[PDB]
């Protein structure tokens, strides 16, 4: 679809076998998601935002899928203020922005 | 133009007759300029993200041109690492993502 901006671009998202919200984030590396329970093996790492450094549990090879497209990448969980979908799975899709 | 997602979308701006660069954030509802001092009046905010908030000044009616296509809204100041131009600009300039 084409998505305008003049609301939050918030989308549905499927990982792990349950429905999520989740934001359209062009400024986030990397997909970042709120506190959750997830199958399989993870690493400890850390990412930085705008207001610092947290902690979070990288799941990597991950099924997502994002608005009825389906992606295979790295997850990561953590104390994030929102589930943002980065550019890591917005590539997968084929997103693009355009004016 | 259409602005594919492999690395980050940034963009060269002018604001406060400077160049900067920027990012085109559809993850930012606002938009949020490093360390710059701008003439007039401003209010004082805070915003969230991951690692927390940072105080900004928000500075309102500021002339921004982003690639060419110019903007007017509000700009918050303050210690961000990186520029980030949000939605109230990005609709401005008729962004849009699409997949
Ligand atoms: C809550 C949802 C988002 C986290 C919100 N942010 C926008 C994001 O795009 C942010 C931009 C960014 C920040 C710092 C460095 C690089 C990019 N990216 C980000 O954190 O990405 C993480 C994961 O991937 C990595 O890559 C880059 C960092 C890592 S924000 O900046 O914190 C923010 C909060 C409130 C408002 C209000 O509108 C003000 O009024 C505007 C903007």
């Amino acid at each position: 679809p084409q998505i305008t901006l003049w609301k939050r671009p918030l989308v549905t998202i499927k990982i792990g076998g349950q429905l999520k919200e989740a934001l359209l984030d062009t400024g986030a590396d990397d997909t970042v998601l709120e506190e959750m329970n997830l199958p399989g093996r993870w690493k400890p790492k850390m990412i930085g935002g705008i207001g610092g450094f947290i902690k979070v549990r990288q799941y990597d090879q991950i099924l997502i899928e994002i608005c009825g497209h389906k992606a295979i990448g790295t997850v990561l969980v953590g104390p994030t203020p929102v589930n943002i979908i980065g550019r890591n799975l917005l590539t997968q899709i084929g997103c693009t922005l355009n004016f």
